[PDB]
């Protein structure tokens, strides 16, 4: 009777949802679904485009949590309100630094699928090997230190590997967290960039010198799931990144190293921001939707705690969608599957989007501005740095470059206000 088309990322939660949606249809039997599964740095183009233009090519889309507040004050998002009221969804057992990051004058402008923060990831067995031991808190220098101990560039193992893939959520992401515990900011309270200032210049020059030195080849060609691959595959001694992975690279079936695999805190450098990051993966309706009410269906089953049940049967609790639910984290069966539950709820938890650095901002985000000129900002200035990290401009140069951008987009866009 009806069917929904929906556009995704190709991250493997999702790829996993691709996999259970006979079960959404057994239980709503005139509904059926249909997926445009695209990288994030293009989903997020297309979906743009799409609710901006109304476009009508998709009936449900995946968001973040910088879009869904912002598109849902500017009404181009369906309300879920029928969520937000519904006994067995149970609203209230979602994550509230997640669900509030999704909510605007008191309503739900989209659902979360997973959320995640960022942590160190690493190989027990290399670090063993070098003679060193992970803390739980580890600062920078140390992750510099023990990188170089560990890169083996003979034997195929990079001593590190992190984001180098250009795109305002790729490269972007992580190097926008990894400046706050620089101490930097990406504008000051009269929204004045702040790329000529020392801290970025020690964030991307301590990052660009790390990876020449112990990082993989073609770095800046890696975003999330490459280096995902990589650490799966045995190639990286250590990987800081999304907390979502944790479950993948600690899964036999897809990861030769999962028995190996350790966890710590996102490294700082004393300055009191850690700069972990806070990220969720939503589904959202398009205002103006003459799908709603199945729409609306398809995004309770995806996000509810049935969903969580109904992969935890199929594949084990560890690889459950995680961060969205309290229920999930005081779940007995989910803390005895998944080691990582505990540091990835008090991650989420420590996430500090409201003041993510050292000296005052006029902005909220962690890894990201939260601001609608962002996507265009974050993807300009994605592709110097991705530049620097490649050895074809220089890092002072990327910085100089990226001031200048991002001052002309903004005076354009009109800040200060
Ligand atoms: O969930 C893993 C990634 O898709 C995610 O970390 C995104 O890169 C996001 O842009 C991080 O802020």
């Amino acid at each position: 009777a009806e069917t929904l088309t929906i556009a995704t990322v190709n991250n493997g939660d999702m790829i996993r949802m691709q996999k259970l949606t006979d079960d959404f249809t057994k239980k709503n039997p005139g509904i059926d679904v249909k997926w445009v599964t695209l990288e994030e740095n293009v989903l997020r183009q297309k979906v743009t485009t799409d609710v901006a233009t109304k476009g009508g090519q998709y009936d449900v889309m995946t968001i973040g949590i910088y879009e869904a507040p912002i598109w849902g004050k500017q009404g181009w998002l369906a309300p879920l309100d029928k969520l937000s009221a519904d006994k067995d969804y149970d609203a209230a057992d979602l994550l509230p630094p997640v669900r509030s990051g999704l909510t605007v004058d008191g309503k739900l402008y989209a659902a979360p699928f997973y959320a995640e923060s960022s942590m160190v990831m690493y190989r027990k067995d290399l670090f063993e090997k070098a003679g060193l031991k992970m803390p739980e808190a580890p600062t920078w220098d140390f992750i510099k230190e023990a990188a170089d101990k560990i890169t083996d560039k003979s034997k195929e193992v990079y001593g590190i590997c992190l984001r180098g893939k250009a795109g305002w959520g790729e490269n972007i992401a992580f190097l926008s967290a990894m400046s706050n515990s620089f101490g930097a900011r990406w504008f000051d309270e009269q929204w004045k960039p702040q790329f000529d200032q020392p801290e970025w210049k020690k964030t991307l020059q301590f990052y660009v010198d790390l990876m020449k030195k112990n990082g993989p080849p073609g770095a800046s060609s890696n975003g999330f799931n490459e280096n995902l691959a990589l650490f799966q595959t045995g190639k990286c001694g250590m990987w800081i990144d999304a907390t979502v992975a944790a479950s993948f690279v600690t899964n036999p079936k897809e990861s030769k190293v999962a028995d190996q695999v350790g966890f710590a805190l996102a490294p700082d450098n004393g300055l009191g921001k850690r700069g972990n990051w806070l990220w969720s993966w939503n589904l959202a309706i398009p205002a103006g939707s003459k799908k709603v009410e199945a729409a609306e269906k398809f995004i309770a089953w995806a996000t509810s705690k049935d969903y969580l049940k109904l992969v935890a049967e199929k594949d084990g609790w560890a690889n459950v969608p995680p961060g969205t639910r309290t229920s999930l984290y005081a779940n007995a069966d989910y803390q005895k599957a998944a080691p990582f539950a505990k540091m990835t709820l008090d991650s989420i938890n420590s996430a500090d989007p409201k003041h993510p650095t050292v000296k005052p901002v006029p902005y909220e985000g962690v890894q990201y501005v939260a601001i609608p000129e962002f996507q265009g900002i974050g993807t300009a200035v994605g592709q110097q740095f991705s530049a620097a990290l490649a050895g074809q401009t220089t890092v002072d140069q990327a910085l100089k470059t990226a001031q200048t951008l991002t001052e002309r987009e903004m005076k354009k866009a009109g800040y200060p206000k």
